[PDB]
């Protein structure tokens, strides 16, 4: 999935 944070996407 996705991780949003502080209007940034991460990737794992």
């Amino acid at each position: 999935s996705w991780t949003w944070e502080n209007g940034k996407w991460t990737w794992k």
